[PDB]
Formats: C-alpha cells, sequence, structure tokens
C-alpha cells in the first residue's frame, strides 16, 4: 500500500539515536505526513506573529527539548501536541532523519510521522498563526523565487493563499519528497 511503501521508504534512512546524547543544545522536529485525495501531504505551521524567534515564518512542528521528554523522538510529540493538538496515539513516528547543525552549539533532530486519518488540527494561537497542507509531490516541481538564496511559493488551490517556504523547512521537505516519491512505477 502506499502507506506502507512509504515508511518502508523511510527505514531506510533511519539514523535512529546515533547522534542523540552529544551535548548539544537539543530541539526536534515534526515532519507530519497525512494522507488525503490518495496523495501524501505535509503539514506545516506558520509561527505566531508574536514569537521572538521567526514570527509569521513557516515551519514544522517542534521545539527545543525538556526534562520531560524521554528522547528526541518525546520532544517532536510533546511540542506537536502543544503546537497544533496532535494527541500521541494520532501520529507513529517512522524515523529519524539526519539531524541538522546549527549556530555551532544546536542540533535539530528531524522525526517524520504518519498522522491519523481522522486529526484535525485545533491551531495554538499562543504559537501557530496558521496551519496548513502541501501535497509532498509539490517538492519535486517547487516554484522557486530567489531572494541571493531559494525560497518556496506554494499557493493552496482551496483558497488561493500562497506561502513561502524556506530554509531548514524547505530543505527537509524536499528530503522528505525524495525519499518516498522517487523511483515509483506510475
Ligand atoms: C524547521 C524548524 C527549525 C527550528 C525549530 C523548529 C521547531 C519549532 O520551533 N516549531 C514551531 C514552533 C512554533 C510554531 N510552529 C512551529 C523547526
Amino acid at each position: 500500500s502506499m502507506l506502507d511503501d512509504a515508511k518502508a521508504r523511510l527505514r531506510k534512512y533511519d539514523i535512529g539515536g546515533k547522534y542523540s546524547h552529544l551535548p548539544y543544545n537539543k530541539y526536534s522536529v515534526l515532519l507530519p505526513l497525512v494522507a488525503k485525495e490518495g496523495k501524501l501531504h505535509l503539514l506545516f505551521t506558520v509561527r505566531s506573529e508574536k514569537l521572538r524567534r521567526a514570527p509569521g515564518e513557516v515551519c514544522f512542528p517542534g521545539g527545543k527539548r525538556d526534562p520531560t521528554d524521554m528522547d528526541d523522538a518525546a520532544t517532536a510529540l510533546r511540542e506537536a501536541q502543544e503546537e497544533v493538538g496532535l494527541r500521541p496515539h494520532q501520529v507513529e513516528v517512522v524515523c529519524c532523519l539526519v539531524p541538522c547543525l546549527i549556530d555551532t552549539d544546536t542540533l535539530i533532530t528531524p522525526f517524520v510521522g504518519l498522522i491519523d486519518h481522522n486529526f484535525q488540527a485545533q491551531p495554538n494561537p499562543a504559537e501557530v498563526k496558521d496551519v496548513f497542507l502541501v501535497p509532498l509531490a509539490y517538492f519535486l516541481h517547487p516554484q522557486v523565487h530567489d531572494q541571493i538564496n531559494h525560497i518556496f511559493e506554494y499557493t493552496n488551490p482551496e483558497d488561493g493563499v500562497t506561502y513561502q517556504i524556506k530554509g531548514m523547512t524547505a530543505n527537509l521537505a524536499v528530503l522528505v519528497a525524495f525519499i518516498i516519491l522517487e523511483k515509483k512505477p506510475t
């Protein structure tokens, strides 16, 4: 099946806990895969305009590890619940992708999660201004604007709203799309 095929592909790229004990300032992100209308989508947030870091930017759910977290995956799931109301029974964490090093002292660990079809986002407005889906296939043929660095513009055909997706968030989206969608019979 589509979902079994995605999980099988993803597992081949799982680094697991290899980098998890290293003494960094630690953050995790959840790359949430949603199946709608027979296709996979990624779920993104738009960060509230009131956050100090990166107000109004498109981001995956996630945040800083805290002492309660059993592991880095727990961080991602805790933060996703806080930001968009995703409950743990509503997500299957399939793998841990390559971590992202930033600022010389920070390591961001991305986890891919399969999201239950009955999940409906409840954006927490103190953290998230919007939640939206993008089809995973978009990231194979994105609409690129050069601001010099590359920015994706995605327009939701449901409402005509355009989102800008940049940086680590854009990079990770492409990676997930390659992993899951490369070399597939039609
Ligand atoms: C791509 C990336 C880079 C750095 C940190 C994060 C996690 C995060 O802060 N997510 C978040 C927070 C609040 C609202 N929406 C999303 C993600």
